[PDB]
């Protein structure tokens, strides 16, 4: 009603889903973390790896919403889908899921600047780039780096691998 | 299966509603701080108020989680339900919905607690007295007291009443 | 004549129309200011938001223009039209001016970075999305904002709803 | 004779045994530390993780007899048995037989509250919450989080794993 300008229904309803993305993301975390708190699991390492994480995903879907006020946008909330696991299995195991996930929302940004650019927005391009792009290249990077190294922990020494990854990579 | 002792699993239940009712409180709180930052809406003292509040809430969560971690529980996430409204009204409105939200956590808290001492359970006793019902009594109190204000700015000149109480009372 | 390249003749020219609307829209922010200081209308808070502003909108003229001479362009200077009013009205009038205007600057950047894409001038994109865009979104988000609150401290005590907006928001 | 007031006899005498209880944990620590300093053993860090161990049960005794000294009770003490073992095995027999002996301890605490609750005593409630029963489900988490670790580095190469946990969790 005021100052929306150049800002399209079907850019706002994308990033609506895309907060909602983050913040699924950001939940996530919070269970890998806690699930590696266990007492039975304890790696201590590994979950403040994912504290950390869950607080850079919701800061990503913050940064999408007062975004999306400043344009005139309009937030509309959704229900959260649970993570997709109860129990997270190796820190291995763990890897790959947080990997699957950051790939998931690696496409969607992509697939929202192909929605700006269609949508003669160059400014989201822009906000897009400058805020969210490039530190998930990085961070997708970060993780492969991981797996590349638990990987190497692999056969037959399980345990001894994970528990030197943890000590000698993760912590902190 | 290791540290557990005189854990229930009564109690451990409802440990993990509990952190659900604390993070929809959080999620709640923030679609009432990014509605306040609307262009037609622009009442910056009530959104920041509110961001706030949802870390509060999000750390309340955590705690519990860190706690039924301690014990030897086992974390056990839901979906979370999205907020009750996408518009929340005038300050008046949103402040009543804060103290709804608020006084069903503390009732939450009490529901637990009476669990605790049926269950032989002096030290959740304790961790929640120490930690949660404290917070929430002076919290509910400040929320009041509020609310009492916001109700004498009342009539028959809301929009200088918002404006006032947001300047002189909320901003920060 | 010597570093010029990939910089055409049709954005040189929108270039040097874009400094022209920059200057004037400083200029418009001269007068809005020396308005708000007069012994009759004497808003103080009003009369330095708007320097400031002409500072801005001026800064923002300095950077096309080297800019334009960084790429081997050639500054054009044109006449500046006077503001479009002598008297300014009241505080909700003079911000829905300048709403008006920051708007129309906003579209003028956007139709020249649809010249840049257009004229395949990757860096010039870029040049006005790290530079102009972003604060001119920041900008019209503030404004807005301000709109609203005074549309709020709307009727039927209009002096006193200006005194208190100027006390209490724009003061200083 | 004097200040005595709500005190019974009963708790008295538990709070008596739970003296004794703790200096025997106490003595058990020194034992397990001095163990593992042996030059057919020599594990530093094992050694003062209990040394450390012996003074926070021995701070814990102290912490009870000035308790009763305060409430007009009257210290009686007893022979201290003297620890279960005289060699100690693994670091993971080690941990096993500590969490052993820190769940008994929990255990009498607890008994001592149901006792404090039956005996119509708020107060000491309280002392032992806020003093005793927190410290004792954090070291049992610890523990358990430290036995978790040995088990992982666990076969077929028991002499690296000891070596490996003591010098990057231990070590100090
Ligand atoms: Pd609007
Ligand atoms: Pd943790
Ligand atoms: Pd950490
Ligand atoms: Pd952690
Ligand atoms: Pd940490
Ligand atoms: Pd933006
Ligand atoms: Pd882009
Ligand atoms: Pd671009
Ligand atoms: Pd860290
Ligand atoms: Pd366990
Ligand atoms: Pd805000
Ligand atoms: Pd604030
Ligand atoms: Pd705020
Ligand atoms: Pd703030
Ligand atoms: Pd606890
Ligand atoms: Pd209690
Ligand atoms: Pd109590
Ligand atoms: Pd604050
Ligand atoms: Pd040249
Ligand atoms: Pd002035
Ligand atoms: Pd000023
Ligand atoms: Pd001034
Ligand atoms: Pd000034
Ligand atoms: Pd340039
Ligand atoms: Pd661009
Ligand atoms: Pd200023
Ligand atoms: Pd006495
Ligand atoms: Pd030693
Ligand atoms: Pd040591
Ligand atoms: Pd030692
Ligand atoms: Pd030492
Ligand atoms: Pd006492
Ligand atoms: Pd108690
Ligand atoms: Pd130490």
């Amino acid at each position: 009603s005021q100052i929306r300008q150049n800002y399209s229904t079907e850019v706002e309803a994308a990033v609506n889903r895309l907060v909602n993305l983050y913040l699924r993301a950001s939940y996530t975390y919070l269970s890998l973390g806690f699930y590696f708190d266990r007492d039975d699991v304890a790696l201590e390492g590994v979950c403040h790896f994912f504290r950390e994480l869950a607080e850079e995903k919701r800061e990503g879907a913050e940064r999408l919403l007062k975004m999306q006020n400043q344009r005139g946008g309009r937030a509309l909330f959704q229900d959260l889908q649970k993570p997709s696991q109860d129990e997270w299995g190796t820190t291995l195991d763990a890897m790959k899921a947080a990997i699957v996930l950051e790939k998931s929302l690696n496409q969607a940004l992509l697939d929202l600047h192909a929605l700006g650019s269609a949508q003669a927005d160059p400014h989201l391009c822009d906000f897009l780039e400058s805020h969210f792009l490039d530190e998930e290249v990085k961070l997708i990077k970060k993780m492969g780096d991981h797996l590349t190294n638990i990987q190497r922990l692999v056969g037959s020494q399980a345990g001894l691998g994970e528990y030197l990854f943890e000590r000698l990579t993760l912590k902190h």
